[PDB]
């Protein structure tokens, strides 16, 4: 994951298709 950002970001997307 992006280091800078993560909220609404990266972790969103991933998080979305592999949590969700």
């Amino acid at each position: 994951l992006v280091r800078v950002a993560r909220k609404l970001d990266r972790y969103s997307e991933y998080g979305a298709a592999v949590l969700f």
